[PDB]
C-alpha cells in the first residue's frame, strides 16, 4: 500500500499474512480469513506453489513479531477453473486455501465477511486497503501492516481509464479502486488481501489482483487498483470453502 498510514492492532482481525518458502519463510501475499480452516485469495498468488512451501499466519500487526499469533500451514488450496479464461485481464482470480490445523478465531481474529448478494456495486464507496505490500519504489516491505482510504469506482469509470493501458481488460467481475489524488493505491505483496468496505459492517467485498506498473517495476496510483468483485464469486466460493 503506497500512500497509506498505520493500521491498529486487530483492526482488520481476518487479516493474514501468507508466506512462501524460498529457503526461508516471507511474506508473499495478503489473504482473508473465511473461517478456522478456510482463507481467501488469489490464484495468481499460488499458482505453481506447492501447498506445501506455503502458510498463513493470523492476528499479526508487524511482521517482526509473532506474539499472540496463529500460524497454520496450508494442505492445499483451490484455484478457480476458469482462472485466466477469456479476455479480462487475471479472469477469475479467486482461490481457497485449505489449512492443514484449525485456528482458533480469537480477539483480534474474526473470520470475513462477504457481501449478501451481488445486488451492489459499491461504486462511490470510501473503502479501506489493507496490507504489507510495497509502500514506495524500493522492494522492502513494511513491518507494521497499512491501511488506505480509496474509494470503489464504477466498472464504466474503470473499464474507461485502462482504455489507453494494452493488456488491461477490465470486466464485471472486476472491482476497481482508485484515488483521485493519484497518491495511494496497492503494490506488490498486498496482492490476495482485502478491499473492506463499510456494508452493514465492515465486509470483504474484494481480493488484490493487479496494478498498473511502471517500465521500471513501480505501481502507479494514477491508474485504478483492481480486485476481484467477491459478490460474484459467492457461489463458488461456497461450493469450494
Amino acid at each position: 500500500v503506497i500512500g497509506g498510514t498505520n493500521a491498529s492492532p486487530g483492526e482488520f482481525p481476518w487479516q493474514l499474512s501468507q508466506q512462501r518458502q524460498s529457503g526461508s519463510w516471507s511474506h508473499s501475499c495478503g489473504a482473508s480469513l473465511l473461517s478456522s480452516t478456510s482463507a481467501l485469495s488469489a490464484s495468481h498468488c499460488v499458482d505453481g506453489v506447492l501447498p506445501n512451501n506455503i502458510r498463513v499466519i493470523a492476528g499479526l500487526w508487524q511482521q517482526s513479531d509473532t506474539s499472540g499469533t496463529q500460524t497454520a500451514n496450508v494442505d492445499s488450496y483451490t484455484m478457480h477453473e476458469n482462472y485466466g479464461a477469456g479476455t479480462a485481464s487475471y479472469s477469475n482470480d479467486i482461490a481457497i486455501l485449505h489449512l492443514a490445523t484449525s485456528i482458533s478465531l480469537g480477539g483480534n481474529i474474526q473470520a470475513a465477511v462477504l457481501p449478501a448478494n451481488n445486488n451492489n456495486d459499491y461504486a462511490g464507496t470510501t473503502c479501506v486497503i489493507s496490507g504489507w505490500g510495497r509502500t514506495d519504489g524500493t522492494n522492502n516491505l513494511p513491518d507494521i501492516l497499512q491501511k488506505s482510504s480509496i474509494p470503489v469506482i464504477t466498472t464504466a469509470q474503470c473499464t474507461a481509464a485502462m482504455v489507453g493501458v494494452g493488456g488491461a481488460n477490465i470486466w464485471d467481475n472486476h472491482i476497481c479502486v482508485q484515488d483521485p489524488a493519484g497518491n495511494t493505491g496497492a503494490c506488490n505483496g498486498d496482492s490476495g488481501g482485502p478491499l473492506n468496505c463499510p456494508d452493514g459492517g465492515t465486509r470483504v467485498v474484494g481480493v488484490t489482483s493487479w496494478v498498473v506498473s511502471s517500465g521500471l517495476g513501480a505501481c502507479l496510483p494514477d491508474y485504478p487498483s483492481v480486485y476481484t468483485r467477491v459478490s460474484a464469486y459467492l457461489g463458488w466460493i461456497g461450493d469450494n470453502s
